């Protein structure tokens, strides 16, 4: 279903990484944090629900949606309850950037402009298609 | 043109909010920085580009794009060179979340998901039909 998310955090260099991907698409979303907290996963969520039509949120540590915070932001936007090649991909351009988020964000750019459709036409047909 | 964005900067709450909007649809993107910097507009930028198919960037202030950083970030992706609801709908929710950033986000999902089709079912057409 085109309104199915999936979200994980992932560690590098002593900092977090939260990783969105759409499931249908493999379209991906992150952002670097200092460490995992549930206003952190909050924001991002709400975040990610103003961008795209987001009706459930998959998760490999279910503990993680547990907050009060947590809650309230899936109530507020109703929202109900990869890292192999992008941790690859931030390897390959690591290099080419000094703090770790901007290496994040071109990876997350390579990643969904990469073609084989890439995910980034793909989100976008899947939803326009659906509306 | 769908590959045209504007991008500017607001003020509120001795916060910074900087607000990216899609010329032909009105979708818009915003995050909420301390302050105006060259660090944090190239790294806004590097986002954006790996979400949408960004081609061309204006704004209402030209010397905020001057910096060796935003020059670098339009350079890797390829990039050349409303708030007045916003700030409506933020005043609004402002009372319903603690936080500044919390209600920006609030607002910009009021925003792009108000119907007149809306703001963000705009956006994914408009794109999926220039693939
Ligand atoms: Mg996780
Ligand atoms: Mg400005």
């Amino acid at each position: 279903s085109p309104g199915i998310w999936q979200l994980d955090c992932t560690h590098l260099e002593g900092k977090v990484i939260l990783v969105a991907v759409h499931v249908a698409s493999g379209y991906i979303e992150a952002e670097v944090i200092p460490a995992e907290t549930g206003q952190e996963t909050a924001y991002f969520l709400l975040k990610l629900a103003g961008r795209w039509p987001v009706k459930t949120v998959h998760t490999d540590n279910g503990s993680n949606f547990t907050s009060t915070t947590v809650k309230a932001a899936c109530w507020w936007a109703g929202i109900k309850q990869m890292n192999k090649e992008l941790k690859k991909i931030i390897g390959q351009v690591r290099d080419q950037a000094e703090h770790l988020k901007t290496a994040v964000q071109m990876a997350v750019f390579i990643h969904n402009k990469k073609r084989k459709y890439s995910a980034g036409e793909r989100i976008v047909d899947i939803i326009a298609t659906d509306i």
